[PDB]
């Protein structure tokens, strides 16, 4: 990256809500929004779950219907915060340090709080996600942060939109940032 990358089209950022972000958690214990204003007094819209504690975790937090707006390869960039088992006192033998990401194509926006399924089939794993040794920081209210950044991409994808969904199993995290984008391309 010495070269300046392609211009990419961001189909969604969730660092660009005016209102509140209204991603669907399943089960509601799970994910929770939690509001951090940045630098410029800008407030940023995150999502974490931390049941450590708690076992047989399986939380969903699904984003609203994206379009695809032309794409055939969606690339999805993901910025977040893991507390590593190991930091945490008495961590039981259930704790993870990963997340998962998935998508689900539609037609259109059809989704409700029971459909599709809350597993992999019908949606489409993209990756299992995990934290870096490449971090940088940011600043979300008072305090700065250390965040990971990771980018997925998968594909095709046909129809006119899709949803994302990410599901921890029983870590404890914070998804900062999710920007969905395709690189835009001169044929």
């Amino acid at each position: 990256a010495m070269a300046i990358s392609d211009p990419e089209e961001t189909l969604m950022d969730s660092t660009t809500a005016t209102a509140e972000l209204g991603w669907m958690v399943h089960p509601p214990s799970g994910w929770e929004e939690v509001s951090g204003y940045d630098e410029n007094m800008n407030t940023i819209r995150t999502y974490q779950v931390c049941n450590v504690f708690e076992s047989s975790q399986n939380n969903w937090l699904r984003t609203k219907f994206i379009r695809r707006r032309g794409a055939h390869r969606i690339h999805v960039e993901m910025k977040f915060s893991v507390r590593d088992c190991s930091s945490i006192p008495s961590v039981p033998g259930s704790c993870k340090e990963t997340f998962n990401l998935y998508y689900y194509e539609a037609d259109f926006d059809l989704a409700t709080k029971t459909f599709p399924n809350w597993m992999e089939n019908p949606w489409v794993k993209v990756d299992t996600i995990a934290a870096d040794e490449s971090i940088s920081q940011v600043d979300l209210g008072g305090r700065v942060m250390k965040i990971n950044t990771e980018v997925r991409s998968f594909g095709p994808v046909s129809r006119n939109g899709f949803y994302l969904a990410f599901q921890d199993y029983g870590g404890c995290m914070s998804l900062i940032a999710v920007r969905v984008f395709y690189r835009k391309c001169p044929r």
